[PDB]
């Protein structure tokens, strides 16, 4: 099972459809869920820190991305709460150009570009240290990053999302990273 935090997106339910299309089960929990109680449960297998509008209502994602031991993936504003967490640098900013420079875990049997949705208004300027950045667009350097030894991913735009090419493959990818095979 995968627990996704709502941070108040429209597109919150979208993913748990998403992964249940792919045969992955989730369960949508309020932001302010704490760790040790999704921790405690031995089938949750990763963590997804869902879009939303406003970053001062979703600061306990703070915490998890700083103490999870489960892999993390952050949706848009879930992205950025990653990189504000480990001191990266986030500031102001729909169908984008992404070009992947590391296939990574994310993007294994993805194309090297596809088109990606998001109307952010808010990106990631600058990837915290120990972080690696997986893809880009033309004028946006962060599309997509990771930690260079912790299973914590992020993507500025939603896979979630009908609009954005290959998304369940990168959403089914993480799920690869949280220990699920495919056959
Ligand atoms: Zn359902
Ligand atoms: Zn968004
Ligand atoms: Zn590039
Ligand atoms: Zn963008
Ligand atoms: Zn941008
Ligand atoms: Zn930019």
């Amino acid at each position: 099972m995968i627990v996704i935090l709502d941070n108040g997106g429209q597109y919150v339910h979208r993913i748990h459809r998403s992964l249940k299309y792919i045969g992955v089960s989730s369960k949508i929990v309020p932001n302010t869920t704490p760790l040790e109680e999704i921790e405690s449960n031995k089938e949750v297998k990763g963590i997804i820190l869902s879009g939303g509008p406003d970053i001062e209502k979703a600061k306990n994602c703070i915490d998890i991305a700083l103490n999870a031991k489960l892999p993390i993936l952050g949706i848009c504003l879930g992205h950025q709460l990653i990189a504000l967490a480990y001191g990266g640098e986030v500031g102001r900013a729909a169908l984008t150009k992404v070009y992947v420079d590391k296939e990574n875990p994310l993007f294994k049997n993805v194309p090297r570009e596809f088109n990606a949705w998001a109307s952010h208004k808010d990106e990631v300027k600058k990837v915290p240290e120990g972080f690696e950045i997986l893809a880009h667009s033309d004028i946006c350097q962060v599309e997509a990053m990771k930690h260079k030894t912790k299973p914590i991913y992020g993507v500025q735009f939603h896979p979630e999302v009908a609009h954005t090419e290959y998304g369940n493959e990168i959403l089914k990818n993480f799920c690869k990273v949280c220990g699920y095979k495919f056959e």
